């Protein structure tokens, strides 16, 4: 009875990690980006400016809908977390009436997973100390 349960959150996990790892990919190509962006700026040489603005604008949105995304991730891992603690409580409390390795896994997983995302925060939080640093010198 339970078991759907179990099988319900683990497709929901499975979710997660698909939506998670295209995050990362899309904060690696970000990654080069920025890194383009500053390699050009270290450099001793107006479109050419315009083009750049235009480039640093678009990376800053970019930006944005990761940090979006990421938003929604952490909310839908809360979720996860909440019925993780709802089964764990229902097998409780069901030791009056083993499988237990199936919600380790979950929480392994989810465990696992609240790391990664940890990690995918860290890195945004350096991608946008990045271009906000890239953002005022261009405004010099």
């Amino acid at each position: 009875g339970i078991e759907q349960k179990q099988n319900n959150l683990l497709r929901q996990i499975e979710a997660q990690q698909h939506l998670l790892q295209l995050t990362v990919s899309k904060i690696k190509q970000l990654q080069a980006r920025i890194l383009a962006v500053e390699r050009y700026l270290k450099d001793q040489q107006q479109p050419q400016q315009d083009k750049l603005y235009r480039e640093v604008a678009l990376i800053r949105a970019q930006l944005q809908k990761i940090e979006s995304e990421t938003l929604q991730l952490l909310h839908q891992q809360a979720e996860i977390e909440r019925e993780l603690n709802n089964q764990e409580q229902e097998i409780g409390s069901l030791k009056q009436r083993g499988i237990d390795q199936r919600q380790n896994n979950l929480k392994r997983a989810i465990e696992a997973q609240k790391h990664l995302l940890q990690l995918t925060v860290w890195g945004i939080k350096q991608l946008q100390a990045r271009i906000l640093a890239v953002e005022r010198y261009l405004k010099d």
